[PDB]
């Protein structure tokens, strides 16, 4: 497998689970400033653009590794917020729109 053409559908696929975060809230890391206990109970942060800086620093060369960081994404949010809250709806809406994402990606990076 080569890796150029497997860094371009991923950054597609980064593109398109973006898209489905409309409220953008997933977009950058969570402002530790704003929530202070938020690492009492966090154990690895994760956002859309730290996982842009994973793409061209060569550090997701399987979809797996890609995949992990996109959970960690939601399982972050879901762990953090009370159910009736829009940022815990927000990460199931995204767990569901964005798993039908990778799931096409994925069957992509199978036929290279
Ligand atoms: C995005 C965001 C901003 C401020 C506070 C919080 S608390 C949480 N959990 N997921 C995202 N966020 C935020």
């Amino acid at each position: 497998m080569q890796l150029t053409p497997f860094l371009i559908l991923l950054r597609k696929t980064l593109e398109q689970l973006q898209e489905k975060d409309t409220g953008n809230i997933f977009s950058e890391p969570v402002p530790l400033s704003e929530v202070p206990d938020y690492l009492d109970h966090i154990k690895k942060p994760m956002d859309f653009f730290t996982m842009k800086q994973n793409l061209e620093a060569y550090r997701y060369l399987n979809f797996d590794d890609f995949e992990e960081d996109f959970n960690l994404i939601v399982s972050n949010c879901l762990k953090y917020n009370a159910k009736d809250t829009i940022f815990y709806r927000a990460a199931v809406r995204l767990r569901e729109q964005g798993g039908a994402v990778l799931r096409q990606a994925r069957r992509q990076a199978e036929k290279m």
